[PDB]
């Protein structure tokens, strides 16, 4: 599992479940190719987004849709989103958690890449 | 001033100084049309992006820069940049503080939202 | 205007107003003396905490009184406080900004120092 | 394993390894008792601090020393450590995990509470 995507949420103290998470990947053409989703699990865990086959060199954006997540526990969301864009570059072997801990103003985003 | 984007450096707690920050206005076509765009100065601020009468309603997205500025520092970042997309004005006018932190694989994006 | 304390609300997008501070240095004994206290303004800052003169080297600790905050606010929060232990002017006077971002179940603290 | 430390490292994207972590119990005279330590692991994880039995409700203080870990890397840290104080409060089951996000100039700590 090459890229894992963490969220949690910071009002609650929760893992963020259920929050709907796209990756893109950045075409030739320079716009967003849709290239993986999923929903954050009871651990506020989404596995299993890609291979490491599919996994290749480029531009990621991970769009993870805290304003639904917001919305579903009735507290106003700032953000749209969050929008992780990265470069994964090959190097050595690499795994990306792409973690996120939601606030309803606020976001941070953290890479945890390892061997 | 109804946005500003306040940039810091949570490496060496300082400003995050000459950081170009892009803002972009989504169109009725659902594309991403430039709206303003700056650096943020000594006191890692970037005042003036845009006024009353031009920050309408819409969605907005606020794109920092951190690649070029850690780049700059002689780091290799994670994120290609800080990248704060939201409805504003939605309720009237307010001001918006957009507040990126910024580490070379994490940042936190915050908004004070004040009513004038 | 050496140390200066800025508090936000991660969850309402404001200034955290009305949030007590207090400050503690380390005496020579190793205990917590208190230092200077206050509470942050409607802007979420608190300014005058102490001076030039006062804020001399050594290990400072601000303990922001978060928790009685979100109760206030109706929020049952995880933290006692945030709490920002640090060395101070070792290398000479800093200015100290120290922000805090708050959540009921975490914050963020980062500190701006800066070379009057 | 009712009290889990995760503590990562925001300037390498990786797991803060070898951090020296304090947990303490506030005694009825208002002091901070010893209660568990260890050092995070190659996940930056400390796991085992402490059990069921042991984790009553209470004042406890996460000491992360963030400072030697900084100094290790070579990078002029703020903080002198990360101090994470909070009610354990019985309530139904819970499982806590401490999160700490570390910078040289900012630290970020979030609680994960489970069932
Ligand atoms: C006016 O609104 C802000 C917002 C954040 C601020 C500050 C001011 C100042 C100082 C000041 O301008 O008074 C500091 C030092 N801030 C931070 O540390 C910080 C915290 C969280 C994030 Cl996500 C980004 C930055
Ligand atoms: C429930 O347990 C956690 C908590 C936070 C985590 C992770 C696991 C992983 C998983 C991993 O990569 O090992 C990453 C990347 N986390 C963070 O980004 C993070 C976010 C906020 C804070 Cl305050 C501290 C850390």
């Amino acid at each position: 599992c090459p890229l894992m995507v963490k969220v949690l949420d910071a009002v609650r103290g929760s893992p963020a479940i259920n929050v709907a998470v796209h990756v893109f990947r950045k075409a030739a053409d320079d716009t967003w190719e849709p290239f993986a989703s999923g929903k954050t699990s009871e651990s506020g865990e989404l596995h299993g987004l890609t291979t490491e086959e599919e996994f290749v060199e480029g531009i990621y954006k991970v769009e993870i849709d805290t304003k639904s997540y917001w919305k579903a526990l009735g507290i106003s969301p700032f953000h749209e989103h969050a929008e992780v864009v990265f470069t994964a570059n090959d190097s050595g072997p690499r795994r990306y958690t792409i973690a996120a801990l939601l606030s309803p103003y606020s976001y941070s985003t953290t890479a945890v890449v390892t061997n």
